[PDB]
C-alpha cells in the first residue's frame, strides 16, 4: 500500500522545484518537509505519494457544521494517511488526530516592512495607523481568538472587526501585503516562516520582537493509525541523529540571499 | 486512587520549602514542577502524592543488568503512576514509557565562569587548558556518548578519558566546580538549568554560545497507562492558555537575583 501524504505549499517546507514541469510525482517538490518525508518513509519502511491539500488550508473545524477542512480534514475523513507539513500541534486537533513529538519549535511573531515604527505586540495594540492580521485560518488566528491575555485579546478585538479584512488566505498574500503597504500593515505569522522570508530577496521585511508563544510542528496521522507509533519513533531518532538540525540548516540559512 | 507522582529535587523544578519540617504531604515542596503538578491534577481530576525518586536519578538502563534506574525505573517497575519533572524526551525512554508533548523546550548548553575565554563547543574541543564535563548520568552525557558529529564526538573522546573525572553527580556539584575552578572548568548542561543559575547569586556564571541540540521535557507515564491521554491534553491546554510561560517566568526571572 502506497501511503498518501497530505502536505501544503509553504516555503521552505514544500515548494515546487525550479523545473517541476518536466518532473513527475514526488520529484516535483523540494523542501524541508519533502526531505523529512523521505527520511520518515525510509525509517518506517513505506512507499508514499505526496499530494497537495486540495483547499490549501492547514485545518480548522467549521463552527456551524463542525466539519474539518484542510490537512486535518483529509486525515479525519480518510482522504490521506499522514500529514507531513508545518502543522501546529494544538489541543483541539489532538482531540481528533494523532501528532508525533515535535520536529520543529516555533512561536507566533511579527513581520514588518523595514523602517516600520513597531517593536512589539504591545506597540501594535496601542496604535491604529498600522493595520495587522494573521493567516485567516490556522493556529495563529485561533491563538488570538482564544487569548485571555489583555494585549492579544485587545488585538483580536481589533482584527475581527477590521475593515477591510486584515486576514489573508495564504502566507504569500500576507507577505506581499506587508511589502506593498508602505509600512501600514504588519503581519503576524509563525517565526520559522518569518525568519526564512527575512533572508530572501527583496530583503525588505524583518522580524521584530520575541515570539508571542512557544509551540511545535508535528507529523499527523488519523487517530489509532498503525503509522502513529513508528512515525513518532522515527521523529525522535532523526532528532537525536542531528538530522532535523541538518535539514533546518540546509533550508533556512544555506538559502539566505540577504 | 491517589496518583503517585515521582519527581526529583532539582532547582527550581522541585525544592524543599524553608519550613518543610513543619509541613506535610505535598506542602513540603515548591517549584515549577510542584505548580505544574497541581494544574495537571486539577485539569485531569485526580488526587496525587508527590514523592522524591529514591536514587536521585533521572533514568538510565544499566548495560549489564538491563535494569532501569531513576524516575524512569519507578514508572517501568510500577512504583509510580506518573513522573512530573525535567525529564528529557528521548527515543530509548519512549520505547519503554509514554511521554506527553513537551512542556518546556531546551538544549545542551555551555556554562562558564564569567570571563572564561570560551564561546562555543568548537572552542572547547580545540583546547585542553579548560576542562569540561557533564552530569555523570542522564540525557546530556548520553548525547555525547552517542553523537556521530565530529565536534561532539571529539569532546566525548576527551571527556570519557579525562582524569580526574570531568563528570559530576549533581547539577549543584557541576556549578560549584565551575565557580571554584577559576575559569578552568566549563560545564555542559541543559539550557533551562544554565539560565536559572545565571540569575542566582553570586552571579558569577553565564551561558555562552548557541545550544548544541534541541529537545523537550515531557510528563511521563507507564506505557499503556490511562493517564497518558488526559495528561497530554492537559499539557497542551496549559501551553495554549499561557500557564507554562507564566510558570517559567515566576521561577526563573521573577526570582532573579542578578
Ligand atoms: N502552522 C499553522 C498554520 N499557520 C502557518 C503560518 N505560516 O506558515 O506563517 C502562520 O503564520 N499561521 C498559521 O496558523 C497550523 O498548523 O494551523
Ligand atoms: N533532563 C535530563 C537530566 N539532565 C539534567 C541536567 N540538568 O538539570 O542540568 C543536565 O545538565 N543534564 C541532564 O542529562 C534527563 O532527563 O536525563
Ligand atoms: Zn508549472
Ligand atoms: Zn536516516
Ligand atoms: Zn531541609
Ligand atoms: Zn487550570
Amino acid at each position: 500500500k502506497t501511503v498518501v501524504v497530505t502536505t501544503i505549499l509553504e516555503s521552505p517546507y514544500v515548494m515546487m522545484k525550479k523545473n517541476h514541469e518536466m518532473l513527475e510525482g514526488n520529484e516535483r517538490y523540494e523542501g524541508y518537509c519533502v526531505d523529512l518525508a523521505a527520511e520518515i518513509a525510509k525509517h518506517c519502511g513505506f512507499k508514499y505519494k505526496l499530494t497537495i491539500v486540495g483547499d490549501g488550508k492547514y485545518g480548522a473545524r467549521d463552527a456551524d457544521t463542525k466539519i474539518w477542512n484542510g490537512m486535518v480534514g483529509e486525515l479525519v475523513y480518510g482522504k490521506a494517511d499522514i500529514a507531513i507539513a508545518p502543522l501546529t500541534i494544538t489541543l483541539v486537533r489532538e482531540e481528533v488526530i494523532d501528532f508525533s513529538k515535535p520536529f520543529m519549535s516555533l512561536g507566533i511573531s511579527i513581520m514588518i516592512k523595514k523602517g516600520t515604527p513597531i517593536e512589539s505586540a504591545e506597540d501594535l495594540s496601542k496604535q491604529t495607523e498600522i493595520a495587522y492580521g494573521t493567516l485567516d485560518s490556522g493556529s495563529t488566528k485561533e491563538f488570538f481568538r482564544r487569548s485571555k491575555i489583555a494585549v492579544f485579546d485587545k488585538m483580536w478585538t481589533y482584527m475581527r472587526s477590521a475593515e477591510p479584512s486584515v486576514f489573508v488566505r495564504t502566507t504569500a498574500e500576507g507577505v506581499a501585503r506587508v511589502r506593498k503597504s508602505k509600512g501600514k500593515y504588519a503581519y503576524l505569522l509563525e517565526s520559522t516562516m518569518n525568519e526564512y522570508i527575512e533572508q530572501r530577496k527583496p530583503c525588505d521585511t524583518m522580524k521584530v520582537g520575541g515570539n508571542l508563544d512557544s509551540k511545535g510542528y508535528g507529523i499527523a496521522t488519523p487517530k489509532g493509525s498503525s503509522l502513529g507509533t513508528p512515525v513518532n519513533l522515527a521523529v525522535l531518532k532523526l532528532s537525536e541523529q542531528g538530522v532535523l538540525d541538518k535539514l533546518k540548516n540546509k533550508w533556512w540559512y544555506d538559502k539566505g540571499e540577504c
